[PDB]
């Protein structure tokens, strides 16, 4: 891991993050989607290889050595509030434990279910809160990925509090 593990912000294209291995907001179905999905699809084409995998989990595919975990938030379109925020709250969990799995010092991630799968409401605090939640108890230095200038203050505050 990390000398001196840290969380950082960054409002620009994940596609051009500067850490050991990225996280995809990924559809249960390994299609090239939207949004992050779609900037992932046309950096790392050959990470869709068999990347199918079900809401509330994460699954791990090498794009040369260049690991990508697909995480599949829940689109709380289809959720209960309750039963989106469990899934949610899984996603996570399941990067953490893909994280350590590859021994990386560093990782970008973006905040799952905020975008086309938020159901029209804001949930950076609540998606934020689960990332914290798994990421904790990881050593390795954690990148966010946000392209909102006002998101990108408000997960800088927040990261700032806790230290
Ligand atoms: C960090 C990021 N990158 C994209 N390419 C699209 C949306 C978002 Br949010
Ligand atoms: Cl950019
Ligand atoms: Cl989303
Ligand atoms: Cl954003």
């Amino acid at each position: 891991g990390a000398m001196a593990p840290s969380y950082r912000v960054k409002r620009m294209d994940i596609a051009k993050n500067d850490e050991e291995c990225v996280v995809n907001a990924a559809n249960p179905r390994g299609l090239p989607g939207d949004g992050v999905c779609k900037a992932v699809y046309k950096k790392w084409p050959e990470s869709f290889k068999n990347s199918a995998t079900p809401v509330g989990t994460a699954k791990t595919v090498m794009c040369g050595t260049y690991p990508v975990i697909h995480a599949v938030g829940p689109n709380f379109s289809n959720y209960t509030e309750s039963e989106g925020d469990r899934e949610l709250a899984a996603a996570y969990r399941e990067v953490a434990k893909e994280v350590t799995r590859l021994g990386v010092n560093s990782v970008a991630i973006p905040l799952l279910s905020t975008g086309v799968y938020s159901g029209g409401k804001d949930r950076l605090t609540q998606s934020l809160n689960h990332l914290f939640t798994a990421m904790d108890s990881t050593d390795a230095d954690v990148v966010i990925y946000c392209r909102d200038k006002e998101w990108e203050k408000k997960i800088s505050e927040a990261i700032q509090m806790r230290t």
